[PDB]
């Protein structure tokens, strides 16, 4: 009877043109302002419910649309290195899956010719006894999270004014 | 002390390749297969709760990833006139607005040219004393209605097999 997980991670790279500090600002220290305007279509809020910002913190995301709403619990806020970790916790099942959270993860590497390298991770975590999960799915997390990423990065690029 | 209701309705049209009735079928009749592979990444599963496809049916939509599950009430089907109707009631408020229903309503006409033109409607109706709407959200929803409709039909047309 032994108790089993499983730990999916998906990476996936890009170069910015936009500095890591600015992209890193725009996002974790100004998101509350930034996700709407980035993605005006898909976030319709984003807001703090517990906590200052840091390690602990408690943000929101509202969707536009009939697509609910998202809670993500901060776990590493790391300025100097321009990295950024949470976790969401609550709707995440996969119609044959149940996960007991998915992990999300950048770091924004500075590069001479350009901006940074965004590396970005997402990692499913696995309720259960089994496991059953497609590319799609694997997939849909960090194209989901790479795009936020892409967003906020264009709409910082076209606004120098924030 | 009046009783006050909006009807906000936005129009937009395109010209499919794909015949109306294939899109229509499509759409209509093998949603619950055609969805999830049109939309592999966005929709994980449509399926049937009520009734047997014509109007009183409760049809719903499963989303991939953290963004909820949504009902469709089966208003018109009309496969005569590739016409389509039908509603959402819950989750539709706006963080200002809440809404009564969304209405969602297709026509796709055939052109000799092409296949059709698609004509897509999305109706807001609004709960309440006032009204607030910005164009960014108007546009949302008629721009992912058509959105599904355009995914249905390239993937109609890259498998004919269907
Ligand atoms: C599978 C898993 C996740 C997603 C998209 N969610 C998501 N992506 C990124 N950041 C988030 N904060 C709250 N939710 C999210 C899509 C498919
Ligand atoms: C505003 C309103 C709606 C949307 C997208 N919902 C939506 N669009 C189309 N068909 C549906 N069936 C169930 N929900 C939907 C986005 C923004
Ligand atoms: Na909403
Ligand atoms: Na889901």
């Amino acid at each position: 009877d032994p108790f089993t997980m499983g730990v999916i991670t998906s990476e996936s790279e890009y170069v910015s043109s936009l500095s890591a500090e600015k992209l890193y600002r725009g996002i974790v220290e100004d998101g509350n302002i930034i996700y709407p305007k980035a993605l005006p279509r898909f976030i319709e809020k984003a807001e703090t419910l517990e906590g200052d910002g840091g390690p602990g913190t408690i943000k929101k995301l509202t969707f536009v649309g009939d697509f609910g709403s998202t809670k993500q619990h901060i776990d590493m806020v790391d300025r100097e290195n321009c990295a950024y970790t949470y976790s969401v916790y609550e709707g995440i099942a996969l119609s044959d899956q149940p996960l007991e959270k998915i992990v999300f993860e950048f770091k924004l590497v500075p590069t001479p010719e350009e901006g940074c390298i965004v590396k970005s991770t997402t990692k499913y975590y696995t309720k259960g006894d089994d496991i059953e999960l497609s590319k799609d799915y694997l997939e849909a997390g960090i194209e989901r999270f790479e795009g936020f990423t892409k967003a906020v990065e264009s709409f910082l690029l076209a606004n120098p004014d924030y």
